[PDB]
């Protein structure tokens, strides 16, 4: 596997790297970003965001940073967590949380978190050239329906997708004040406007759900997405873009996880020659517990195949993630072609995963 962002051989000296994010372009170009951890592993402290991109189907590469921090505190400054999606102008947005503070963003604060708020920026030339950071929680003036206990929330952490009308939808994660507690839940917003305004959907059904991923399937959202110290992902399904959920049965507990918290992965629909709607949901295994997030792995699910049973297809990194921060991948599927990005020993990797597309296409 080819070494994306290198913690020992990069423009920027960083001395770590976490959270990849993958997005195959309709023309074949890659693109991609990562969290530059510049100072070491930890979540709170000094953090952009970088992007690689290819223009060789992922021999090399063109480096930059597509998203700067505030610049406020040179300690706990941070852009990260990137949610992105190509809409059908063929835009890329970017969806990255803000802070500038010590401490977990969802359990710090018991009012909302005062140096919090959601960057947003765009690409209208493929990922070459980034418009300004647009802030979208600093008013009211581009999401809607942001509940008053808002606490804060951010991207679901992976790609969000496109219905069929247009209307882009994000997976996110909120944290809200509910008696007296503080409590964090998956959900959705939704753009029908390239990404100019958002509605934020309703939670799921259960508390300690966050990081997360939807496909759309005839309509619906389905949901797989990491609900901690449950041992599983669990998954939902909304028929109302977001408003209402239910529990998904064929996806539900289907994935484990391991001992411990639970892990970020992704999930994304391919559509096989034979016309079947398939899932692939990539996440470690995690058969060591807790934080190790051991053999990152890819499974299948065939929704025109329901009683056959989630296949593991194959383990793009077979190792123990490190325990400073590891685990997190994002697959991106594009025209019968299966790229991932993964956290490796504190680099991140690629592969190329087409080969294991085309055992399940048969052809
Ligand atoms: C913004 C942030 O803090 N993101 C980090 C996330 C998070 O802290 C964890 O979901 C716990 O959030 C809650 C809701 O309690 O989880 C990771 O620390 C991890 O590797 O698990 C890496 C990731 O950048």
């Amino acid at each position: 596997p080819l070494i994306l962002f290198n913690k020992d051989n990069n423009i920027w000296n960083s001395k770590y790297f976490r959270i990849p994010n993958i997005q195959l372009l309709n023309d074949g170009t890659i693109l991609t970003f990562s969290d530059i951890r510049y100072n070491g592993p930890d979540d709170h402290a000094y953090i952009d965001i970088a992007s690689a991109r290819s223009t060789d189907f992922g021999k090399t590469w063109s480096y930059d940073i597509a998203m700067k921090n505030n610049r406020i505190d040179s300690t706990y400054s941070r852009v990260m967590d990137s949610t992105t999606v190509i809409t059908n102008t063929g835009r890329i947005i970017l969806i990255a949380g803000s802070w500038n503070t010590n401490g977990n963003w969802a359990m710090t604060t018991s009012t909302r978190r005062s140096d919090w708020s959601v960057q947003m920026i765009y690409s209208d030339d493929n990922g070459l050239t980034w418009s300004n950071k647009i802030d979208l929680t600093k008013d009211s003036s581009k999401v809607k329906n942001q509940p008053s206990n808002t606490i804060g929330w951010l991207g679901g952490v992976g790609s969000g997708i496109v219905m069929d009308d247009g209307t882009i939808v994000m997976p996110a994660q909120i944290s809200l004040r509910e008696n007296n507690e503080n409590n964090y839940y998956s959900l959705i917003i939704y753009s029908k406007d390239n990404g100019e305004t958002w509605t934020m959907g309703n939670k799921v059904p259960n508390s300690n759900t966050s990081e997360n991923m939807v496909i759309e399937l005839d309509g619906a959202l389905i949901m797989s997405t990491r609900y901690d110290y449950s041992g599983y992902r669990a998954a939902y399904i909304s028929h109302d873009l977001g408003s209402t959920w239910e529990i998904y049965e064929p996806l539900n507990g289907k994935v484990l996880t391991g001992k411990g918290s639970g892990c970020q992965g992704s999930f994304i629909k391919a559509t096989t020659s034979n016309g079947h709607r398939i899932g692939l949901i990539s996440a470690p295994k995690n058969t060591k517990g807790e934080y190790i997030r051991d053999n990152i792995a890819v499974y299948m699910i065939d929704f025109d195949d329901l009683s056959k049973r989630v296949q593991e297809i194959c383990i793009p990194y077979p190792k123990d993630g490190n325990k400073l921060g590891g685990g997190y991948s994002c697959l991106s599927f594009k025209n019968s072609h299966l790229s991932i990005v993964y956290e490796a020993n504190g680099n991140i990797e690629y592969q190329d995963l087409t080969p294991y597309y085309s055992l399940i296409n048969k052809q």
